Order: C-alpha cells, then sequence, then structure tokens
C-alpha cells in the first residue's frame, strides 16, 4: 500500500474492476429480488455539473446498498435528447441539433463514467434515436384511432420567442418553460392527449403514493383541481315561453357548486348568446344593447329580462337577467344566484337591489344583509336554515341531500368538473419525434401504418430560426396518402419532449426491444421503479405526465403496474453565484462565476463584477439554482481532476441532509478530502504496525473494557448506519456515524493482539458502511485489508451481543441481614457502589433514619451499611 492518497491511481483502477466483473449489468434474474433505482435523466442542454452530481450520487448510494444487501439492482442511465432543451442549446452554440446532441451525449457519458456510478450501461438509450422514438409514434396512431389522441382547432399558448405552442404545464407564472417570455394565446390547431378522461383515476390514485412527499400530491390535487358541483334545471314559467327552442322552452339549465344554498337562489343570469337572452330581446331594442354591448376584473353589468324561471326545490318563481359574467362555451351559459352566500352575487345584487335570502348558519355570528362577511361562504363549519326539511345539515350532507329531491323531481344531478385540460403535445419545432399523420385532403388527417413506422426525422437540418424548419422541406412533407394511395402531405409539427419522457423508465426494462415498447416478460420482472430519483420542479411538469402514460400503457395491456414511481426523493437544489448580460436581441448571456472578476466593498459586499476576457461588467444576479441553462454550473470533471471523483460525491451527500438546499463551497470540498485522506492514512498506519489480521468475531467475553466499548461503537454505527440509507434516505448523517466511529478508534489502543483484531474489524466495517459512498476508495483500502471481494462481503451486520453494557449487580446489607440490589458499571469505583447502595429503597428503609455508622464494600460482590 502506498502511503499517500492519490485518486487518480485508485479511481481508474477501481472502475476497470467493477466493469469487468459486470456487477451492474443485470438480468431479469427470478433468484434475487429485483430493486430499480433511477435518477431522473438529464437533457443535453451544457455540461453536467455539482446538482447532477448530488442528484445521481444520491441514487448510487441507495443502488450500491442495495446492491451490498443481495438485490438485482438496475440503476439506468439515458439521454431526453428530443425537444426543446437540446436544440435551444443546439442554437446558442451555432450548432446543428442532431450533432450537438451526440456530441453533449458523449460529453454526459464521459463525466458520468469519471464519477463511478454502477450503472447498466448495456440499457443505455437516447431518445431521439429511432429504434426509441418509434414507439411513441406507435402508441399515438393506436390512440389517435380509439379518439384518446385528437387534432383541434382552440385557443393556445403561444410562445414568441420558442416560436411554438406550448401545453398548460410548460407556461409558468405567464411565461415559457425555457423562454422566460410573456406567452400569447393564438387560434392554432394541436394535436391533444386527453388526459381528462382519466382525471378522476389520476387525483384517485394519488392515495396510493404513501412514500410520496405530500407536497408533490397535492400540486398535483390542485392541478386537477377536480370539482363536486350540480346541474340544476329551473323549468320556465308558462308566462314565459315566447320562443320554444325546445328544451330552452321547458326548462333553464345551470351548473352550481353550492347546491346547499339552492333554497336561497334570489334570480338566475344568462349570457348575451344564451336563447333566454335572444328571446327575451325579440321586442327588447334595449336588450340587443346590452346584448350587442357584452358581445373576472371587469365589474359586472347586468339586465333583467321579464321572464321568469322555477326553483324547483320551493316553487319560487326567479327574474332572469342578462349578464356580463356569464359566458357562452362554459356548460350552459348560465347560472344561478345566492347574493347571501357568494361575494360576486353579493356585489351584483347591491348594484340592482336584488334580495339577499340567508340559508347558512354559522355557530354564534349574525347575519348582516346589506354588508357581506366571509362566513357567508364557508364551505365547512356552516348548517343550513330557511331550507325546508334541508335545515340543520352540513355541506357534505346537504349535498347529498339535494341530489335526492332534484332527481326525484328529474330536475337535477350530481356532475363532476375539473380545472385540468387537455395535454397540447404539438410543437412547431424540427428537434422532436415526427407525429405519424398524413393529411389527404380525401381521407383526411390519417394515420400513418405500423408497417411504415417509423417516420424519419431528417438529422441534417440546421433551424435557420424562422418557424418551423419541416414545414419548408417537401423533400419530409410530400408523400402519398397511406388509405387512397394518392398526394398527401406529412405532418410537419413535432412531438413535445416530455412525450419521450413519459415512458422511458418502461423502456429502460428491455431497451433493446424491437416488437413493442417494453417486452412483457421483462415488464412483469421489474414491475414499478422501486425508487426515483429527481428535483421537485417535476411536480406537475413529467410526473403527471409519467403516470398519466403507465395508465394509458396498461389499458392497452403493455405494462401491468397502476402507477410508475412506488418511492419519489426529491433531493435539494445545490445553488451558486449567477451572472448574465443583457443581449442585442433582450435576452440574457448566463455567464460561468469562473469567468468572472468581483469588486467588494470595505463590509465584504460584491459591488462590481467583470468578466474577465473583456475587462467590462457583468450583473450580480444572486445565489441561485445551479443550472445547465445558466451556465452557472460546477463541472465535475474539474473536481475530479483535481481532487479525486469521491471527494465531489463525498462532499455532496454530506454538506446537507439531502432534501435541504445546498450552497455551493470551496471549503467543504477541502473539508470533505481531508476525510478521505483520514481515512486512507488510518488504514495506511494500521498495516504498517503489523499487516492484516483475521477480524475479532465472536463472543467477546475477555476483551478488555476499551476494547468492549469500541466495539459497542462500531455495532452501533452500523445499525445506525443502516438505517440512514435503508429507512430514513438520510446520507449525511451516516457519514458523521463514521467519523464519531473512526474518533473513538483514534483514542483506543488497539496495539495488542485482541486489539488488532478489534481494529480490523472496525476498519473492515468502516470501508464497507461508506463504499456506497465513496466506492474507489473503499475498494482500494478492503483489498488491502480482506483478500475476498467486496460486494460479496456484503453489507456489515450487527453483533447485538456487542450491544449489551457491561453492568454489575451488587447486594446490599443493613446491620448484615440482606435489604436490597442494585446495578451498578462494572468499572464503577467503591464509592459509587456506597452512594448507590444509599440510593436503595430497601437499605433507606431498613435504615430507618440513623446515619450510617459504617459501609463494608466487598470488592464487586457486597456492601454492608452497618447502621
Ligand atoms: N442544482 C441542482 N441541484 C440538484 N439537482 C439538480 C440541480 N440541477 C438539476 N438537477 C437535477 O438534475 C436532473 C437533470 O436535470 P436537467 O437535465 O434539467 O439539468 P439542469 O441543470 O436543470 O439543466 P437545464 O438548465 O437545461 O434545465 C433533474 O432531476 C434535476 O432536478
Ligand atoms: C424525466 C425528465 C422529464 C427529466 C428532465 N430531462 C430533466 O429535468
Ligand atoms: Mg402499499
Ligand atoms: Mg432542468
Ligand atoms: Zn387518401
Amino acid at each position: 500500500m502506498q502511503e499517500h492518497y492519490q485518486p487518480a491511481a485508485i479511481e481508474p483502477a477501481a472502475q476497470k474492476k467493477w466493469d469487468d466483473a459486470r456487477i451492474s449489468n443485470v438480468s431479469e434474474d427470478a433468484s434475487k429480488p429485483k430493486y430499480y433505482c433511477l435518477s431522473m435523466f438529464p437533457y443535453p442542454s451544457g455540461k453536467l455539473h455539482m446538482g447532477h452530481v448530488r442528484n445521481y450520487t444520491i441514487g448510487d448510494v441507495l443502488s450500491r446498498f442495495k446492491l451490498l444487501n443481495g438485490f438485482n439492482v438496475m440503476q439506468p442511465m439515458g439521454w431526453d435528447a428530443f425537444g426543446m432543451p437540446a436544440e435551444n442549446a443546439a442554437m446558442k452554440n451555432n450548432v446543428a441539433p442532431a450533432a450537438w446532441t451526440y456530441d453533449n451525449i458523449e460529453y454526459m457519458k464521459t463525466q458520468l463514467k469519471s464519477l463511478g456510478f454502477a450503472v447498466d450501461w448495456e440499457r443505455e438509450v437516447a431518445t431521439c434515436k429511432p429504434e426509441y422514438y418509434r414507439w411513441e409514434q406507435w402508441l399515438f396512431t393506436k390512440l389517435f384511432e380509439k379518439g384518446i389522441v385528437y387534432r383541434k382547432n382552440g385557443t393556445v399558448n403561444w410562445d414568441p420567442v420558442d416560436q411554438t405552442v406550448l401545453a398548460n404545464e410548460q407556461v409558468i407564472d405567464g411565461r415559457g418553460w425555457r423562454s422566460g417570455a410573456l406567452i400569447e394565446k393564438r387560434e392554432i390547431p394541436m394535436y391533444y392527449f386527453k388526459i381528462t378522461d382519466y382525471a378522476e383515476e389520476l387525483l384517485n390514485d394519488l392515495d396510493k403514493l404513501e412514500h410520496w412527499p405530500e407536497q408533490v400530491k397535492t400540486m398535483q390535487r390542485n392541478w386537477i383541481g377536480k370539482s363536486r358541483g350540480m346541474t340544476v334545471r329551473f323549468a320556465v314559467s308558462d308566462d314565459s315561453k315566447q320562443g320554444l327552442e325546445g328544451d330552452y322552452a321547458k326548462f333553464l339549465q345551470v351548473y352550481t357548486t353550492r347546491p346547499d344554498t339552492l333554497m336561497g337562489a334570489t334570480y338566475v343570469a344568462v349570457a348575451a348568446e344564451h336563447p333566454l337572452a335572444t328571446a327575451a330581446a325579440a321586442d327588447k331594442p334595449e336588450l340587443q344593447a346590452f346584448i350587442a354591448e357584452c358581445k373576472a376584473t371587469m365589474e359586472k353589468k347586468g339586465v333583467p329580462t321579464g321572464r321568469y324561471v322555477v326553483n324547483p326545490l320551493n316553487g319560487d318563481k326567479l327574474e332572469v337577467w342578462i349578464a356580463n359574467y356569464v359566458l357562452w362555451g362554459y356548460g350552459d351559459g348560465a347560472v344561478m344566484a345566492v347574493p347571501a352566500h357568494d361575494e360576486r352575487d353579493f356585489e351584483f345584487a347591491a348594484k340592482y337591489n336584488l334580495p339577499k335570502k340567508q340559508v347558512i348558519a354559522v355557530g354564534d355570528n349574525a347575519f348582516d344583509a346589506n354588508r357581506w362577511q366571509e362566513w357567508y361562504g364557508d364551505k365547512e363549519n356552516g348548517v343550513l336554515v330557511n331550507s325546508g326539511d334541508l335545515d340543520g345539515l352540513d355541506f357534505q350532507t346537504a349535498f347529498d341531500a339535494v341530489a335526492a329531491k332534484l332527481q326525484s323531481q328529474g330536475a337535477g344531478e350530481p356532475k363532476t368538473q375539473y380545472r385540468l385540460r387537455d395535454w397540447g403535445i404539438s410543437r412547431q419545432r424540427y428537434w422532436g419525434c415526427p407525429i405519424p399523420i398524413v393529411h389527404c385532403e380525401k381521407c383526411g388527417n390519417v394515420p400513418v401504418p405500423a408497417d411504415q413506422l417509423p417516420v424519419v426525422l431528417p438529422e441534417n437540418v440546421v433551424p435557420d430560426g424562422m418557424g418551423s424548419p419541416l414545414a419548408k422541406m417537401p423533400e419530409f412533407y410530400e408523400t402519398s396518402c397511406p388509405c387512397c394511395g394518392g398526394a398527401a402531405k406529412r405532418e410537419t409539427d413535432t412531438m413535445d419532449t416530455f412525450i419521450e419522457s413519459s415512458w422511458y423508465f418502461f423502456r429502460y426494462m428491455s431497451p433493446k426491444f424491437s416488437d413493442g415498447m417494453v417486452s412483457a416478460e421483462s415488464a412483469k420482472y421489474w414491475g414499478a421503479v422501486d425508487q426515483y430519483i429527481g428535483g421537485i420542479e417535476h411536480a406537475i411538469l413529467h410526473l403527471l405526465y409519467a403516470r398519466f402514460f403507465t395508465k394509458l400503457m396498461r389499458d392497452e395491456g403493455l405494462v401491468n403496474v397502476d402507477e410508475p414511481f412506488e418511492r419519489l426523493l426529491t433531493q435539494g437544489m445545490v445553488v451558486c453565484e449567477t451572472y448574465y448580460r443583457e443581449n442585442d436581441k433582450g435576452g440574457k448571456d448566463w455567464i460561468n462565476p469562473a469567468d468572472v472578476e468581483l469588486t467588494f466593498d470595505d463590509k465584504g459586499r460584491p459591488v462590481s463584477a467583470v468578466l474577465k476576457a473583456d475587462g467590462l461588467p457583468v450583473v450580480i444576479s444572486g445565489t441561485e439554482k445551479m443550472s445547465k441553462s445558466k451556465n452557472n454550473g460546477v463541472d465535475p470533471q474539474e473536481l475530479i481532476n483535481a481532487y479525486g471523483a469521491d471527494t465531489a460525491r463525498l462532499f455532496m451527500m454530506f454538506a446537507a441532509p439531502p432534501e435541504q438546499s445546498l450552497e455551493w463551497s470551496d471549503s467543504g470540498v477541502e473539508g470533505a478530502h481531508r476525510f478521505l485522506r483520514r481515512l486512507w492514512r488510518t488504514v495506511y498506519e494500521y498495516l504498517k504496525q503489523g499487516g492484516a489480521v483475521k477480524a475479532f468475531a465472536g463472543n467477546q467475553d475477555g476483551l478488555s473494557k476499551e476494547l468492549k466499548d469500541l466495539r459497542h461503537k462500531l455495532h452501533s454505527t452500523t445499525a445506525k448506519v443502516s438505517d440512514d440509507y435503508g429507512r430514513r434516505q438520510q446520507f449525511n448523517t451516516a457519514i458523521a456515524a463514521v467519523m464519531e466511529l473512526l474518533n473513538q478508534y483514534d483514542k483506543t489502543d488497539t496495539g495488542s493482539e485482541q486489539g488488532r483484531a478489534v481494529a480490523q474489524e472496525v476498519l473492515e466495517a468502516a470501508v464497507r458502511l461508506l463504499w456506497p459512498i465513496v466506492p474507489h476508495i473503499c475498494e482500494t483500502l478492503w483489498s488491502e485489508l480482506n483478500g475476498a471481494k467486496l460486494w460479496e462481503a456484503g453489507w456489515p451486520t450487527v453483533d447485538e451481543a456487542a450491544l449489551v453494557k457491561s453492568e454489575i449487580e451488587v447486594m446490599v446489607q443493613v446491620n448484615g441481614k440482606l435489604r436490597g440490589k442494585i446495578t451498578v458499571a462494572a468499572d464503577a469505583s467503591k464509592a459509587d457502589l456506597e452512594a448507590a447502595a444509599l440510593a436503595n429503597e430497601g437499605a433507606v428503609k431498613f435504615m430507618e433514619g440513623k446515619p450510617a455508622k459504617k459501609i463494608i464494600v466487598v470488592p464487586g460482590r457486597l456492601v454492608n451499611i452497618v447502621v
């Protein structure tokens, strides 16, 4: 063994030994329980940075832990290679998208291999390859023919800077997820996935996810936004049928989410386009004035109609009103009004002097007609009043009673709605999966036959920056219709990158399977992802899509699971300084801190910052998430070349609990390296003074107290590291525990024959406990300590015999008559026995109150309080 810790020697040798052994290349092996641990794969949008090191070291710790415990561990890596992140990076570096993406992939792969992650590289997947994206084109055609995928014109989200439509989930704070530019509305046709068909299932299955952070589930519940409401029909009065447009002559249909207040409806409002407004204007020019004027912030306008509808629950005749807030296209284009318990209704009926009937009571609070209070709208603690046989019911009981009422009369029925909208996936972008549709002017939009898939995206295209490039390539889009054989045009829009991100975890199970998305036998074997690791930014963007896709694929018979990810760890962000300049196109040019010289004030505040290459200023933007797209990352390859990969991994797990934000610091890097030197030095000086021996094991009677205490600390540590990896998933406290063990070891004289045997046991355990975190140095130290393979020695076990404290039971006497019994320490002095003997209730009671006249102490045998 060399004295000095030289990572450039040992890290390549250790990786080659692991590679030759093929311990990460796994099969569908029924003789070992499976463990599928997966980190969210990266966009090829730049170089990986230390934030990725944190993300992928967490996965590697968990994978290597499970490997040492006998699991068949699959930890795959691949490349989220299609769509905006890779294509925008290509254009910003003046590179064609294909050539940029495959070169960036090769660099990212080198970075990850340098870090020694136990990755099955034979399952590597690149989503921009036809052997991958042909299968999402297949699913698309399958879903398109069932109507689960459809094309429709509509009002869509338009990004003027990325020059593409975007899905609702890609609109962040009204800005595009990659551009940060303000989104505009446009009428553009799009292909949609009918995710609202699965809205109930996506919502309710959240209850199954017991090992997901509650925050992710809360945000998906709010994004789905399920509303339980009631359709309610008010029959049109006999006096008000002038204009019989079918059922618009019989009744007026509304929707409401407060049917518990239906007894409180004092009028009804209707849209200017609704037939009620049409009939009540045939002889009303001041009605068509409102109709033309109208045809959440605008203050409400309204006009009475003179037509009347009937409350089905009590028979009250309510006047219909033309309203500015009712929009045809949202449901039946008509609403009811309960001014006493809805703020929007209270203000309208205050402006137009319309009655307000109190119908909900909330405990001690008194009602005030001309003065709204927030308790008027409590949907939790209220109780119904003035409501016939509904009196006394709370919201949830009254909801069901109203439904029973309305249904017996045929005048209503419950109806669910959701804020969730269907998923718009087509993009006016080149670098993405082609949409397998052909437009024939006779047959319509026809899917491409399965036998003709994939539609191969041409790869030698350089986007000019002016709209969809495929729209400009008739060598691509001119074709013949697959049903009639005549002239036709391919769809030139492509699929958003979140199509590929929505099923890659299944493709990893059989990445070379050429007859489907995923082979049946591997899908049955791997089941779901046991452990998933990625940032909280994916809570709605991707994690919702992935669950939807899983359910789509299950219903098509491709997989047999309801959810893709059983456990989810959302690691905290590595954050660091950020800088940029505004460019001529109004967009920021981000600049790496390594290229910035700063100027400070007397207190230490950075006041100025300049680019070192041109001496000209840059903007100090503040600490921020380490981001490829913000050019603020610290490249792991830089740390590896200076300090070793182990130092890089160790710093990221030690600096903070995994969910806590981690500020970058050079001091932390140095502290991690000194610990690795200490571990190297500790093993080196153990072996320099006698060489390895057989590790202590078995019964420890006859060991000195000092060596017993150390074995107690050793097996306590094993117990704690085990709990930290397997139950708590807290890696910093695992490292801290091992440091404490090494601290006690440094203070224990292990020079003796039994001493060296306990030293070997301590060091054999420590390097295994740390192997998931810093596997390179631990593989090298273990092979200097022990001739066997490390991954075959397995996870260290807890010797429970080493945990029993070393005690002793002394008998106490009074007058000589045995009067009690106490336990004390084995190393206890004569006085502590004397103090403990008097603390015995027995001796206290037998001695009465007399002071002791003497106390005879038999060494480790008896105490005689002569009272
Ligand atoms: N600063 C960071 N700290 C921890 N994890 C991070 C950090 N940045 C990214 N990740 C994680 O790395 C994984 C890969 O993400 P991604 O490829 O988007 O990297 P990125 O740095 O965010 O790039 P981009 O800026 O282009 O979005 C994700 O799971 C993401 O949460
Ligand atoms: C699973 C994927 C959506 C992850 C992205 N490539 C990184 O944010
Ligand atoms: Mg369960
Ligand atoms: Mg990102
Ligand atoms: Zn045709």
